[PDB]
DNA sequence: TGCACAGGATGTATATATCTGACACGTGCCTGGAGACTAGGGAGTAATCCCCTTGGCGGTTAAAACGCGGGGGACAGCGCGTACGTGCGTTTAAGCGGTGCTAGAGCTGTCTACGACCAATTGAGCGGCCTCGGCACCGGGATTCTCCAGGGCG
């Protein structure tokens, strides 16, 4: 459920990491972009999907 | 001579007998009130089936919602003048009293077409179905149609 999907990241900000959110809420712009930037070499953590 | 008075000669509200109009009361013939027989139309039930819901996750799209620029159109202010508002005298014609009529309005027998009421047939009209040619939607392209920038012109 997308309802899990806010209160996580309310905790990932509060624990203060990188992260980047991937559910049916976007684009489809915003969407390969945040795919080749979690897969090239970069500090995201974790990623949300 | 100038003056007050006693009585007639006219008004005038005042009180009395008199003329319509409308409320009030006493009838009798077309109405209602009521009694009985028929019966089909209304109250009641047994499936039924059929479209209409129950509850809520997500993903995505098209429609709803907000936000700012400003352009033009609503809108306040104000002067003008002629178009009705207001006030006179002069006229044509309706109101109304009264009249002689009639021709059409209005209540009543005859019968006779002629439509109300009831069996027998059916065929033209209604439930069911399954197609295809007209229809729905959009590309291609030409055509028009409005928007904006000089500039030749004030």
């Amino acid at each position: 459920m997308t309802k899990v999907l806010d209160v996580l990241e309310q905790f990932l900000n509060y624990h203060g990491y990188l992260y980047m959110r991937l559910d049916g809420a976007t684009k489809i712009e915003d969407r390969q972009i945040l795919t080749e930037r979690f897969n090239t070499d970069s500090r995201i953590t974790v990623f949300i999907l």
